[PDB]
């Protein structure tokens, strides 16, 4: 019973989606540089910090076993995938989610769950992960989320969003998500939330 | 109990979505110029042609009362909205759909169901309806469908799809639908189909 909530920038249904109070918080995407945590904490969720960069694989496994859900924070998508691949936590996380551990993605966290992270090359710099060549995602979903699709963030203007569709729209099943939208994927069905 | 199936170019679930054999077929979008009918008929559906341009509202009412669903074919979106507004069938169709008549949109048919048709100005020419100024849609959904989003159709290349996002992505909640995808909207929920 895999359950996913792939948000562009979070959603009010996060705590209800977890169905519990304790959530492992993975912050490695932003490791190269608070607001996100307060979003979860304001809904009554307790955050168990899980920095994959500083956590041995055995401790990752047990931590994901003692929490009600996992949240992958936004940041640099390529850095996040690089950490996931190098640590080997990508397999641990995927296995736990496929076994029923609810997964909340935010921005980069939603992108890595898809088939690839190459489609966000114009949004997040691949240069932050010089030795990362294989951009294959976790594959939890077939949808390639493009977050912040409304261009409201100065960091990701609408011209960049349009460039992403032009460069990658043909090959990849882009799913543009605006801030406030999310994909609730449960029981093998994809619900588009507003 | 409003039920909608807004397809980019049809879907295998159309007949199951109807839950019946008889479907009123509205072809006015393509009136300015066959394969689409075969898609419905190949699924066992019986098409009752409903050309809004040549049908008085009294005949529209009885026709939609004797069928299990309505299908709005692709074509020129601006011409389709012009016909819907001028004939007054836009209110007749909206009322029955809101009363539970299942609605299948294809391309232009899915676009008119949204809040506006302005966002497809780069895909379909507004010039076909010179006197049409108010691009307000039927309002059946808050999502502004952008069909054929993969750029596979030569008439609608990916550069045009990206231009649509650049021009309208900020103001409107664009929902890019690729051929084979659909939005199944039932019981107040939006399901993204593949």
């Amino acid at each position: 019973h895999m359950r996913l909530l792939l948000t562009s920038f979070q959603h009010p249904s996060m705590a209800q989606f977890i169905g519990g109070k304790r959530v492992a918080y993975i912050p490695d995407a932003a490791r190269s540089y608070q607001k996100e945590r307060e979003g979860l904490e304001k809904q009554g969720l307790e955050l168990i910090n899980l920095p994959l960069s500083h956590t041995d694989l055995a401790a990752v496994e047990t931590t994901l076993n003692a929490v009600d859900g996992v949240y992958v924070a936004g940041g640099e998508t390529f850095d996040l995938l690089q950490v996931l691949r190098s640590t080997g936590s990508d397999k641990v996380i995927t296995r736990r989610v496929r076994q029923g551990l609810p997964y909340i993605g935010c921005s980069a966290g939603s992108v890595v769950a898809g088939p690839t992270i190459e489609a966000v090359s114009l949004m997040d710099s691949p240069d932050i992960a010089p030795d990362l060549k294989d951009y294959t995602g976790l594959g939890l979903t077939e949808l390639a989320v493009i977050p912040h699709a409304s261009g409201s963030i100065s960091q990701f203007p609408i011209e960049t969003i349009a460039d992403t569709v032009r460069t990658y729209g043909e090959r990849w099943p882009l799913c543009l998500l605006r801030d406030g939208q999310a994909l609730w994927i449960e029981d093998g069905e994809v619900r588009l939330l507003n």
